[PDB]
């Protein structure tokens, strides 16, 4: 059921996630972490602190689609290994974010095309650079458009919280 999800959602943040490549969002999806620019790491710890849940919504550029979603589970972290990021320099995704998998399946651009986000003027859900803040009511539809992943078991990350 959605019932647990929508628990989870409650009061969250989102923001999108651009990845240049397919090959961090699986590396992502494997190893629960993620990295991004300074400016952004930067606001998501602000996040993290702010809120009782930050969802990260990953779209990889050219694909036409959305990921899957994920719960950010820490703050960023230096040291702790170094991640083989396809790296598009690995000075810039230093700072680890551990993050719990919400939804690993896809969804297309072409359904989401009736959300607009307030926070990017109004345009298509979609449209918009790595690190944009989704409003809430926003975010919550887009994450609720998402095929279920009966593989996640949401009890683990309810805890967390
Ligand atoms: C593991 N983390 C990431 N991996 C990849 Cl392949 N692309 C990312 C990541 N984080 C942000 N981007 C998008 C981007 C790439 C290059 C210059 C600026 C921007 N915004």
């Amino acid at each position: 059921g959605t019932s647990k999800l929508k628990y989870v959602l409650q009061d969250a943040r989102f923001f999108l996630i651009k990845s240049n490549n397919h090959e961090n969002v699986s590396l992502a999806k494997a190893k629960g972490v993620w990295s991004t620019l300074p400016v952004n790491e930067k606001k998501l710890n602000l996040a993290f602190r702010s809120a009782r849940s930050v969802i990260l919504i990953f779209s990889v550029r050219e694909s036409g689609k959305f990921q899957g979603f994920a719960r950010l589970s820490s703050e960023s972290h230096h040291g702790g290994s170094p991640i083989h990021w396809v790296l598009p320099s690995a000075k810039m995704l230093g700072g680890v974010f551990k993050i719990d998998w919400i939804c690993r399946r896809e969804l297309p651009f072409t359904k989401s095309a009736h959300l607009t986000n307030p926070w990017n003027e109004h345009k298509p859900v979609k449209i918009g650079r790595d690190g944009q803040e989704i409003e809430l009511e926003c975010g919550t539809q887009l994450c609720l458009l998402f095929p279920p992943d009966e593989s996640i078991d949401l009890y683990q990350v309810i805890h967390k919280m």
